[PDB]
């Protein structure tokens, strides 16, 4: 199973012309895989998407006495049962590394902690994490009837989205909390596939330097992530890795060769471990003075010609509505990532390579 996947993060809360538009859109263009968040942490989070999942520890769905409002489960539940009509696999992350949609820091807020990384260490945000993901992995679809649990449209579960934990610099405890969490999982659902869901950095692995020395703070262990170790866990499945040139301090004339230097590596390190290895998140910005096309078609030829298991671009959206359109009437490209099933020389490019994966 190898594929052109796409991520789309708001198919947990728009409406369902939106959530239509998206999967109908990646069905339209080959796109196989479409990684989503199942996430919304927090009060002021959930009110300001009218949607909730997870406003306060213990609150699961909307709470008591508010009306008028979206339960984020049963827009997911949409989600899932529109994915499996239409032959789309969904990856589904827990919970966000960042503040949007509440994140890590939303968690820490709860339990009054004082830094992120708290959300690693303290056992009563270990415990609420672990009560969330069982009642989402348990949930039953309300279109479909079968539980998260059992439902092949769901291809894995995703830990966390970009996880860092830069108060260790070791690894260990991103180790510890992974080896925790992905274990968890599986004994709640020996179905699925787990995966961490970070960005794929490097901790100062002999032979693996940046190309044309940028942006070595993502192969020298500074975020505290040790990808090769995190794969080596045996209740992951398989590994992630992300790709963001322009964020990421490379300069224009190198993202392309810096890009394909970071798939090389982890593909080769992950072929030595012997698990799969999936490309869930790359993006150049529309304004680069490259050729956004070229560096995406080199990076999806390599994937596909070393033999990587998947690559996923951010980010494909469909038709907008209300506050979010934009002048043709789509969900509006806020990111200079966006890619919609439109004339694009991107999106032919990804008609062209779901045709060949």
């Amino acid at each position: 199973f190898r594929f052109i996947g796409s991520n789309n993060y708001y198919m947990h809360y728009k409406s369902n012309r939106m959530i239509d538009s998206v999967l109908e859109s990646a069905r339209d263009m080959g796109i196989k895989v479409l990684r989503i968040w199942g996430f919304l942490d927090g009060e002021s989070y959930c009110r300001d998407k009218n949607t909730y999942m997870h406003p306060e520890p213990g609150v699961f769905g909307v709470p008591e006495g508010i009306s008028n409002a979206q339960n984020g489960f049963e827009r997911l539940d949409y989600t899932i049962a529109k994915a499996k009509e239409l032959g789309i696999k969904l990856i589904i992350v827990l919970v966000n590394n960042w503040d949007d949609f509440g994140g890590m820091n939303q968690y820490v807020r709860w339990f009054g902690g004082t830094h992120h990384d708290d959300f690693y260490r303290d056992e009563r945000i270990k415990e609420e994490y672990k009560k969330y993901v069982s009642f989402l992995i348990n949930h039953v679809n309300v279109y479909t009837g079968v539980p998260y649990r059992e439902e092949p449209t769901i291809m894995a579960w995703e830990l966390a989205n970009e996880l860092r934990c830069e108060t260790d610099k070791s690894g260990n405890t991103l180790v510890e909390w992974v080896k925790e969490m992905s274990s968890y999982i599986k004994s709640l659902d020996p179905n699925h596939l787990v995966a961490v869901g970070d960005e794929g950095f490097f901790s100062n692995y002999e032979g693996f330097k940046p190309y044309g020395g940028e942006a070595e703070w993502a192969y020298n262990g500074w975020s505290g992530v040790d990808w090769k170790k995190l794969l080596s866990i045996e209740t992951v499945d398989f590994g992630t890795f992300h790709l963001y040139p322009s964020h990421w301090g490379v300069s224009p004339e190198n993202y392309a060769q810096w890009g394909a230097k970071w798939i090389e590596d982890h593909i080769k390190i992950a072929k030595e471990i012997g698990k799969p290895v999936v490309l869930e998140e790359y993006g150049i910005p529309k304004s680069a003075p490259v050729n956004r096309t070229a560096i995406y078609r080199l990076w999806n030829d390599l994937v596909y010609d070393l033999g990587g298991d998947g690559a996923m671009f951010w980010m494909l959206a469909g038709i907008g509505e209300g506050s979010d359109r934009d002048e043709r009437g789509y969900y509006p490209d806020y990111d200079g990532f966006r890619i919609v099933n439109d004339d694009s020389p991107e999106a032919e490019l990804i008609r062209e390579y779901a045709k060949l994966f």
